[PDB]
């Protein structure tokens, strides 16, 4: 059994075989399917999303930490739009339901890692204006031998254009920042650093930090956490806009006992009502709660070495050039 189609890589077309085709993923875009390819015998998913923007925002990205888009290809009354994209076996959200059904948190070693490559796949992203607008777990895959994070599902993405309005309405609703809930339609790529925040908590507690039951109680979830936000945060947030009254929870018993301080600082620098008051995802990889994987000694619990952390190109590092010696450990 094979499937033959015409497809062009992520330019000229080019007869593309695959086989054992299954579904393995299911959304309101359409289907995902794992196949493998017959050249090579590599396993590819299939993004099948009916009938903008993704697949033009796909075709300029080429990052370590970004699922790469090997074909697409236009096929079977109605037309999908099929992404050929590297198969990768894991994602974040599996690993960390696996902890969270056994009753254990998942070691702070692989928080850290997957952390800071969804920082620095972030950094990349915001450096062309592109701002995802669906960061989650779900859609961060995970290679779990070499622990090699790679961001996907590019569907909600948008190259955002100061003036130009977007939808308020956008990102998952337990990972939605509170401008967003208040319906700012002038929001920046900030938006991604709140849900990258909210990633953080969810793999340091072993549930969402913000569970809301709808789009209106989802900022009720932020006060019983961040408090009440002041006049001066609701307009930072949306100007337009003219809530329970109570006061910031402390941030150290929203966690374990035992969770590394470091971890909670960070959490407190992303989780922040005041947008441009959160961390850029570079100065997120900077923080001290990375510490641990710029030492020269740092392994895998399989005992293997890190994926490589450190090679950064001129246009991640373009937000804040003299990060870099901050950044880059000597070793490296
Ligand atoms: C919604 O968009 C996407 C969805 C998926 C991918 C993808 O890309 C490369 N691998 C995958 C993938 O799904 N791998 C399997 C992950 C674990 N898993 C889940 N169910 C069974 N196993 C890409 C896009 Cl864009």
């Amino acid at each position: 059994k094979v499937t033959t189609v015409v497809a062009t890589p992520g330019d000229r077309p080019q007869e593309v075989s695959y086989t054992d085709t299954k579904v393995i993923g299911n959304g309101s875009f359409g289907v995902v399917y794992q196949a493998k390819l017959c050249d090579s015998g590599e396993l590819v998913a299939i993004k099948k999303v009916l009938q903008n923007r993704e697949l033009q925002i796909m075709r300029k990205l080429d990052h370590c930490n970004i699922v790469r888009l090997r074909y697409f290809f236009y096929s079977s009354d109605e037309v999908y739009l099929n992404l050929v994209l590297d198969y990768v076996p894991e994602t974040v959200y599996r690993v960390a339901r696996h902890y969270s059904r056994a009753k254990q948190t998942l070691p702070v070693i692989y928080v850290k890692l997957y952390m800071y490559q969804l920082f620095r796949s972030l950094a990349y992203i915001h450096s062309f204006g592109i701002c995802h607008r669906d960061i989650k777990p779900q859609n961060l895959l995970l290679d779990p031998d070499t622990a090699v994070l790679k961001l996907c599902d590019f569907g909600s993405a948008k190259q955002l254009v100061r003036g130009e309005p977007n939808v308020s309405y956008i990102c998952s609703r337990y990972y939605r920042a509170p401008e967003l809930i208040f319906g700012a339609t002038d929001y920046t790529s900030s938006i991604d650093v709140w849900s990258a925040g909210c990633v953080l908590a969810e793999l340091l507690l072993g549930q969402p930090i913000f569970p809301g039951d709808s789009g209106v109680d989802q900022l009720v979830e932020i006060i019983k956490v961040l408090g009440t936000p002041t006049r001066e945060q609701i307009r930072e947030m949306n100007p337009n806009y003219t809530f329970p009254q109570i006061k910031a929870h402390p941030w150290t018993k929203v966690f374990r006992p035992r969770t590394p301080p470091e971890a909670i600082a960070l959490c407190s620098r992303l989780l922040e009502y005041t947008p441009t008051a959160r961390l850029t995802p570079l100065e997120a990889c900077a923080h001290s709660f990375f510490d641990e994987l710029r030492d020269p000694n740092v392994k895998l619990p399989n005992g293997r070495d890190t994926p490589a952390l450190f090679n950064f190109t001129t246009q991640e590092l373009s937000s804040n050039p003299p990060l870099a010696t901050i950044l880059i450990p000597p070793h490296a």
